[PDB]
């Protein structure tokens, strides 16, 4: 309801058959001056990545616990991406609720620009 991006959300995921490649979330942003959400599209390491990056500039005590994980390969198959949709959408839902110097930063805003990027 916040500064510019009014809600976020992990709207759904796809990919990676006969185990081998990767999954990528789709993730819906409402911003105040749009009426249509936009869509841009992140794989679990983009979400560790941005975790990893906002860890270089805040104190953890500021950020949301990130659910982390990811090998490559053996694991309890794929249910790890259904189980993630709901973990990284728990994440964006406390990043864009923390304090607003995190919730409106750089590195939170580059992440949600570029669909690919």
């Amino acid at each position: 309801m916040d500064g510019r991006i009014k809600e976020v959300s992990v709207f759904t995921y796809h990919k990676k058959y006969n185990p081998d490649k990767h999954y990528i979330y789709v993730v819906r942003i409402l911003r105040e001056g749009q009426i249509e959400p936009s869509f841009v599209f992140r794989t679990f390491d983009e979400f560790q990545e941005l975790h990893n990056k906002l860890s270089i500039i805040f104190p953890l005590w500021k950020l949301p616990g990130f659910p982390n994980r990811m090998v490559l390969g053996r694991t309890h198959i794929k249910d790890v991406a259904a189980k993630r949709k709901i973990e990284l959408n728990s994440y964006l839902q406390s990043l864009m609720n923390a304090s607003t110097d995190v919730a409106e930063c750089d590195l939170v805003c580059t992440f949600f620009h570029g669909s690919h990027h």
